[PDB]
């Protein structure tokens, strides 16, 4: 078995190997990359996502989210308070302000220490989940707006045509902006490109050990667990690496820098934080190997998780027994 310790693997494809996206995901899996739940892909030196980022300031962040924490430094939840709209140029200025800017630090490990010590005492503002793309239309390789759709994959594998669409999302971050522990909708893959700015630190649990994280989460968030049998679908719970290590949960960590892709694999729980002002683009995708994960994915039906239009078909076709209850939670 390849990669039996479930380490995060880093790949350096050549420009020739960068042509065929599906083929390269399958290659990475042949080497055991999925066992980690996360892989890094460094693009060939010839590649670029677009020519410059000099003209992005007028993008609108319609609903910036202030991420307010509750709990203790290593075990906390966050809620999202909606703020008034602002442009990316306005948000960048805010991120660089004395109130929100990255503190002085020695290296990524010192900054990680500072994040876990101090995150809860601040409420950073995240420009998350903005439909759109920063890839140039002429970028033909690993263009996250030109991927094969999940609806087409399900139709190719299973023979059933379904409604729905699959488009990318932009994320504008600042110091301490946080992504809570989660897997993707329907335990899909994700791919995330860090277009510009400061790094993003990731934590990930191997897919084979995801249920260990779920059991710890039920223990640490006992009210939430009584409320919902899949409450990590709410995307609000944080657990620090120190707490994971104290509880014997297998995990890994890595820092993504601008110009790098990350892929999350089906049922790979992940969480993390931004180091400072940045912009990422991400989208879900599927492969044939996903189908079995999609069939087994947990679902939130309590009403909290509320998701896209396109998840309806995935539940309806892959999980017909669960459909009626899940749809009630959507309505
Ligand atoms: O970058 C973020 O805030 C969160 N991204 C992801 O969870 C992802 O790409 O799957
Ligand atoms: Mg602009
Ligand atoms: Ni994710
Ligand atoms: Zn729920």
């Amino acid at each position: 078995a390849q990669n039996p310790n479930c380490n995060i693997m880093i790949f350096h494809p050549t420009k020739e190997e960068f042509n065929d996206f599906d083929k390269y995901i399958a290659y990475m899996e042949s080497q055991g990359a999925h066992r980690a739940g996360l892989a890094k892909i460094i693009p060939p030196k010839e590649w670029k996502a677009r020519e410059t980022y000099d003209n992005i300031s007028e993008i609108l962040i319609a609903t910036p989210l202030q991420q307010v924490a509750s709990g203790r430094a290593g075990v906390f939840t966050q809620y999202h308070k909606k703020k008034k709209a602002m442009t990316v140029g306005e948000y960048r200025h805010l991120a660089n302000s004395k109130k929100y800017q990255t503190p002085p630090h020695q290296n990524f490990e010192d900054l990680e220490r500072k994040y876990w010590k101090n995150r809860i005492y601040n409420s950073p503002i995240y420009g998350a989940d903005i439909s759109g793309s920063l890839f140039d239309e002429n970028t033909k390789q690993w263009n996250l707006g030109h991927l094969g759709t999940i609806q087409d994959l399900l139709e190719k594998e299973c023979g059933v045509v379904i409604e729905g669409v699959n488009t990318p999302y932009l994320y504008f971050g600042m110091w301490k902006t946080t992504f809570a522990w989660h897997t993707e909708d329907m335990d899909l893959y994700s791919i995330n490109y860090l277009h510009l700015g400061e790094p993003k630190t990731w934590y990930v649990v191997p897919p084979e050990h995801g249920q260990r994280l779920e059991r710890l989460a039920r223990e640490l968030f006992p009210g939430s667990s009584r409320g919902c049998g899949a409450f990590l679908r709410h995307k609000v719970a944080l657990i620090s690496p120190t707490v994971l290590k104290e509880n014997g949960i297998p995990f890994n960590r890595i820092t993504q820098e601008a110009g790098e892709f990350m892929v999350t694999f089906p049922y790979g729980y992940h969480a993390g934080f931004n180091h400072g002002f940045n912009c990422a683009e991400a989208i879900n995708f599927a492969t044939p190997r996903w189908i079995d994960y999609g069939k087994m994915a947990s679902q939130c039906s309590c009403g909290e998780a509320r998701v896209t239009f396109s998840m309806d078909a995935f539940v309806r076709i892959l999980q017909p027994e669960r459909y009626d209850l899940w749809k009630r939670g959507q309505d």
